[PDB]
């Protein structure tokens, strides 16, 4: 208290999420998403984020893979998430380098059971940004 979302810290932003499903045509859908503790919640809009998420995932133990091309302005994150009887595959698509650095760093820490309050959070964010530049 005496703080906002950055005091926690958490993320809350518009993120595109591609979640393929059997016999279903799916794409990168824009959701209003939060990153809290080790979990991502996806909502249809900011206006519907008090209710049940359109998607929710706890990233503990997940595999996080960068899918980046700077020239193409492609800032994607692939997630493979272990569930009680299976693994779940999701792609996050970010709008720019800074959004990508923050979400990708959050995913990596969450995979390892860490929240963004961990000292390694800003290590991951800044080093991602450092390597998104051109020589």
């Amino acid at each position: 208290i005496l703080g906002d979302i950055t005091s926690i810290p958490e993320l809350a932003d518009y993120i595109k999420v591609f979640k393929p499903k059997k016999l279903t045509l799916k794409g990168y859908k824009q959701y209003w998403c939060t990153f809290k503790d080790t979990s991502i919640s996806c909502y249809k809009s900011k206006e519907e984020s008090s209710g049940t998420p359109a998607h929710q995932m706890n990233l503990r133990g997940c595999e996080v893979t960068p899918d980046v091309n700077i020239s193409g302005q492609k800032f994607n994150i692939k997630l493979l998430i272990p569930v009680a009887e299976g693994m779940n595959e999701i792609w996050l698509r970010c709008d720019n380098e800074k959004q990508y650095a923050h979400w990708m760093a959050a995913c990596r820490l969450a995979s390892k059971g860490k929240t963004m309050a961990d000292s390694s959070y800003n290590l991951e964010v800044q080093n991602i940004l450092s390597f998104l530049k051109m020589q």
